[PDB]
């Protein structure tokens, strides 16, 4: 039995986001085991999607999914993507399987069996399909009338995985694969985590990286702050998902 | 057994709502057949409702009840209303059963066996019970600090029904007698749908109509549009529902 | 059996609220006479959580729990919190036990026997544990461009009971006690309600009092108003959470 | 101000009942109102499932809808169907507009605007239609083994409503009405609510009626025993709902 | 970062139930600091509550709230109530704030903050305040007929806490307070739980302990066990429910 | 727009199971298409299980992820698990990642491209994995006594597609390759649906095959008697999931 003091705030807020990323470590663990890495099955997005649809502010939905734009051009299957309901139509889809206009996309994140140089490229390759996509974005009625049309972001990509291949870590190896992927606006990664206890991102331009118990927590609030500088998506152009029908 | 080769972007998107329409107009007609033509009961909107609850942004709530004013004037009972609750309150009601502010309205619709002169007066008066109704309009506190009240927007009304009664379908008979009863700024139709294949609306003045596989997702993007064109609700008065109250 | 003839718009408002305001005295009394008074168990703040949730608007969450801050300090148990989660990311807690950033936090309301003295002291308490707690606030990307930092509200607090102890209900007593325990800003109780029948606020700086059957239906009300006028929680700086972690 | 002492088991027990039938009038009784006397639009029994579904244990489903037989024939819209999915398939509907299959059923209740000779007579209407419906019964099954197929038992019908319109309430002319539908198996009423306070039932063969503020506790504890005396449905036979297709 | 190689079913199936372990003691830690020992407040039971309940069978409803009995006898406030709702209805109550028919219990537990003698005591009177309620039991129709009443089954109790206070743990010490408390069947604790690491039971006569890692997982399966050898709850008389009432 | 008469219940019931069959056919082979036919990601099951789940009685639970044994041992990654969580605990887990005992399923079935001798491998493969777990059974109390443990009874497990590739379609290369694949009891394939409009079923011996718009209702009313016939899950051996746990 261990024993039990006293538990304050700071501590209480590392163990929730560090025991989550335990126990998303062991269940995507567990599927990585039994899909052998990914072969005989994909690894089971399900967990880290509950996970990120229960931290991020109810302005953002989380679902699994193809995004598809008003000129019929659709994405590759995407593991987790992170998009608008409030404001954006659903196109009579239900959970687990979404088929999401890309104009409502935030950001992307593909999980695969590990950071490796062939699974950054696999997870910027998703990447590219979402961003090829075409947004309309139109005028917006509010309460000061109406506003000119907003400018759209560019989509925030990612990889999730169990742990990082290289033997350092995400070290000089790394950081060149990823200069080497991101080199393609289409194709950029943003950010990714392995729940092993590494996360990434560029969101300040350089890269930073973390390891250790906090990476989870890091990997989240570093998140909701590249969000949160995106603002809300543009207004969707309803005539276009409708112009080619008779 | 069909054969079936592949489905691209374009082809699901209207496959998704036409295989809805589909359902909608057998779900319908059979409550129109169990019910006499609306004489043995009402036709069922649930199935209706649930389909525009799906589809239409988070923003809009949707459900049947009734509408009530600050004055304690009240409509008739309402088969669909489109309405607000992410800034005004719910008056301690339940799904299936609202008690709708009228400040909360953007839209209503009633569920008839056809679309024919009398259920188009009978739209339009479930129509005229809801607009008749007073509504309250106060500043916004916001970022930018407290805007004046809102202009309010005229509430968005239209019929929902099996299919279209005259041989021509919406020819110039249905113009003639939407005209008519049109005549009214209280007892205007926007919008319908028969789910056999055709919707109107007069969103761009001139009464714009279509037939055929299609009519669902029209029908919905168009209503989407004229969603958007109106903004958010005001923002209630809170003192004019306690103010006869000791 | 009752007579009973029609019912009118004012009517069924007036019942809607009454009916429900005798339903959690009911409630409220039962957990009181079975913890003897709060001695033996927390009253039961369920359903009063509850019938808040039903009536706010979406743009409110309302649950119990403990309030943190980025300083990684703690109020104390809070009864009932109001809180924003649209914005406002969740700190991987479930419903019943929440762990709220301090930005997130509208108003706090603590459940207890009766309204007299010592239980006004206590519920004063309550809310200076929470309004000590460090709040942040960060530039907002909107239609518009960026704001500029909101300005922080005070955070409204107040009191929920089964009744008033002394025997003159809410009178002078009671308001000499008020403004001895509202002598300081953290402590300060803008309102309160009893469920046997009063109401109290300091909304429009003079206290305002109702008694009777209307309490629950003025009490809504009037905090809907209050919350009205305070806008949406600032824009967290979430970096202030993860600052001290390695 | 109400003076609130204490609240004891028994006391709580008939609140908790009373208050949500006086809930139920008004809220019924509203819909009688703003329908005219369900001229205008049928009562919206909507309230009514909800509380009969919150109250009755969960081997037992509640909705609206239609039945239907291995026949293929149907029943006229039901407002209110108790029936099983423990055991029995649902045929791909939805809540509010349910497709049931007779083998489901346990009871059904009609919601009209009173209790009077011409409700009583439609209410059986609706009973006889659910009745004439075709039910297989198959082979169990069990831990024991296999069990022979269970017998039918009749479903049990009524009907709910506002009020009473005989002056003398539920009295001999009721009686001598209700004898008079109920001779007829298919037409039979076992039971009934008026949420003004009264409820009859014959399921001790004689006839007996409550009057007052504890009606709707009588009417749902009876029911329960009546409905634990039916047992579980029999086993739905397959084959019957696909043996006329190709 | 942690080294990661691969998950096995034996190793998953610990983790799913020791980091679920962890996640409770700081959760329920986090409440023991904050409430001073219970003293400002109770532990927290809710994410208790969700484990048990996400754990058990669907046969097995779990909440808080207060037992009644036929007879009008109330317990005390019970912080986790293992009960029947497929059998038995529910006294119009919600989520949170139960008042359940004696007849619907399994089982009983207190949550406090340290496994002692006190808090032993406290945890049986609890337990004596449930199992002194009168409870009924009826015939029982089947598929084979009508069985005889069921006999009823002794109420299962325990106790939920932090950790142990006895510096030897569940040792000599625990074991004569535990005998001593239930020298009365009506006291009698059956098993408990310190989320740090401890758990017991007399389920086999004699009284087991398990101590670390692997205590949640034991006290969740034991007591699986023992609810399985209880079957199902006898028959409630819905007579005795309303046979005071006029 | 099309004709509209009347719908019939015999009518209703076809088209509310061969609309939902268009539905699955148009998403799964949008899936297919974009996964280009399974190789760029597995075919998205997630409709499937929506439309399994809605239409399976309650005692039924469905769902994706892993089986496991009391021996530490797992199947594979399996498609959709029909399975039971009314007497059989829950290990944890949450909706789209099962990890779940042997003994709680009924049924496991794969979703491949199409129906083809590798598919049909495959899927074989897949029902070996579960088959092989090891599975207990235990005394049952019940209302008249305890009864000795249930025999096992084999796990149903089939294949769920797009279409077949054969071009006579499920003809006798077809039953040939079936017979095959099922030489080997824990390989069998009792049964499988293309969506395009093709199905099968070994369930009377002798292998049963229906082809075009009814193939989704008659799979699903054959699956619902193939599982009635198995009866209830045996009672698990809460023992040996906790015995090699110190
Ligand atoms: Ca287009
Ligand atoms: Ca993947
Ligand atoms: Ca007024
Ligand atoms: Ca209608
Ligand atoms: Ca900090
Ligand atoms: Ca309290
Ligand atoms: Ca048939
Ligand atoms: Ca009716
Ligand atoms: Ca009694
Ligand atoms: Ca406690
Ligand atoms: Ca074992
Ligand atoms: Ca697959």
């Amino acid at each position: 039995a261990k024993k039990l003091s006293r538990i304050n705030g700071r501590e209480f807020l590392k163990q929730s986001f560090n025991l989550q990323q335990q126990l998303l470590a062991s269940q995507l663990n567990l599927s990585r085991t039994i899909t052998h890495d990914g072969t005989m099955g994909e690894v089971n997005e399900s967990y880290f999607l509950s996970i990120i649809r229960q931290y991020l502010p109810e302005r953002y939905s989380v679902d699994r999914g193809v995004v598809v734009d008003s000129e019929g051009q659709t994405s590759d299957q995407i593991d987790a993507v992170i998009f608008d309901r409030h404001y954006t139509p659903t196109l009579l889809d239900q959970q687990g399987h979404r088929f999401i206009p890309a104009e409502a996309v935030y950001a992307v994140l593909e999980v695969k069996p590990t950071i490796n140089k062939t699974y950054l490229e696999y997870a910027a390759d998703k990447a590219a399909s979402v961003r090829k996509l075409y947004r309309t974005s139109t005028v917006i009625k509010n309460i000061y009338g109406t506003a000119k049309p907003v400018e759209h972001f560019p989509i925030v990509a990612g990889i999730v995985a169990i742990d990082v291949e290289w033997q350092d870590g995400l070290g000089k190896a790394f950081t060149e694969n990823l200069q080497a992927v991101s080199s393609d606006e289409n194709r950029k990664l943003d950010c990714g985590l392995a729940v092993s206890g590494a996360c990434f991102d560029s969101y300040d331009e350089e890269i930073k990286i973390r390891s250790g118990e906090n990476a989870l927590i890091f990997f989240l609030f570093r998140l909701l702050g590249k969000l949160q500088s995106l603002g809300t998506v543009p207004a969707i152009d309803w005539r276009v998902y409708i112009d080619s029908l008779e």
